[PDB]
């Protein structure tokens, strides 16, 4: 397969489960821009409860490509639907997650919401700017 990359930027998809992992996969690629992605957990045909993170799974996957800078995405999963909803998760009480699927970048303030989730317009976005 003959590809051709002229200084075009890079991702990585990061599977992760909780608060823990999360951490453990931040801090190894703290030194380049990270991505973290709070969903709802996935099922045995691998969908989320939330038909949002479903539909925004490949609004979000497919813009980090739009992306000029080297990120590392990372799929972190809250959890259960009734899970979520715990307003006293380390999610909302330590990472202070409006609503899921919230899209956080490590490092500046701009996020995605569920609805900024699903608009691809706002996925390229927040990757191509800094």
């Amino acid at each position: 397969g003959s590809e051709g990359a002229a200084t075009m930027a890079t991702f990585e998809e990061v599977s992760v489960l909780g608060f823990e992992e999360f951490d453990k996969a931040v801090k190894e690629h703290e030194s380049k821009t990270i991505f973290a992605y709070f969903s709802g957990s996935k099922d045995t045909e691998g969908k989320s409860w939330c038909p949002d993170c479903v539909e925004a799974e490949p609004v979000i996957r497919e813009g980090l490509k739009h992306v000029t800078e080297d990120c590392v995405f990372i799929y972190c999963q809250v959890g259960d639907k009734p899970y979520w909803k715990d307003p006293n998760n380390d999610f909302r009480q330590k990472l202070k997650i409006t609503a899921v699927p919230t899209l956080l970048k490590y490092g500046t303030p701009q996020k995605l919401v569920e609805s900024e989730c699903c608009q691809s317009s706002l996925v390229e976005m927040i990757f191509s700017e800094d």
